[PDB]
DNA sequence: TGCATCCGTGAGTCGGGTAATAACGGCCTGTACGCGTCCGTTTCCGGCACCCCAAATGAACCGTCCCTGGCTCCAAGGTGAACTCTGGGCGACGAGTG
C-alpha cells in the first residue's frame, strides 16, 4: 500500500490523483490483455465497453496519461543542439 | 617515495517527438453548480394642469411690373436717268472649196 501510493503521489512529473492513476493503470493492463486475446489492438469503442465508461471519457484518460518529456534531449541525429534551441 | 590509478581538462561549420504494471472497496468533504422563492428595478400604457405653436386664415397694399396713347424724325423702300459695258443682230470679205 505504502509503495504503490507513493509511485501514484511521485511517480510523474505532472502529479495525478490517485483516483485517475488507479483507472489509468487497469486501462492500461486490460487494454493490454485484450490486445493479446484478440490479435490486434483494442479499438477505443471495445476499451469503453470493458471500462463501462464513454469512449469520451477513455480518450480524456488516455490523452491524461501522456508524459512529458525533456526540453534538454538532444534532438539531432549526433549530439549538436537540444529541443530547447527548436521551441519559440 | 615513486607509482599506478584514476581524475579532470580540452578537441569547427550552416532529419524534429520514440513507454509499465496485480491494486481495489469504503467513507468524508469541499467547492461549484442547481432548485425554488422573493423583491427592488425599470419599463412601459394613460391622463389632464395646462405650456401653448403653429402653418393656415382674414385684411391691406402700394409700388411696381404689366397693359394703352400717340408722337415723333429717319433710314429703308419706291422713282427718274444714262451709261458703259453686255449683248444681239448685222454687214464685209475671203481661200479653201466645188
Amino acid at each position: 500500500q505504502a509503495i504503490t501510493r507513493a509511485m501514484a503521489d511521485q511517480a510523474r512529473t505532472i502529479r495525478i490523483p490517485v483516483h485517475m492513476v488507479e483507472v489509468i493503470n487497469k486501462l492500461g493492463r486490460i487494454q493490454r490483455e485484450l490486445l493479446q486475446d484478440l490479435g490486434r489492438e483494442p479499438t477505443p469503442e471495445e476499451l469503453a465497453k470493458e471500462m463501462d465508461i464513454t469512449p469520451e471519457k477513455v480518450l480524456e484518460i488516455q490523452q491524461y496519461a501522456r508524459e512529458p518529456i525533456s526540453l534538454d534531449q538532444t534532438i539531432g541525429d549526433e549530439g549538436d543542439s537540444q529541443l530547447g534551441d527548436f521551441i519559440e
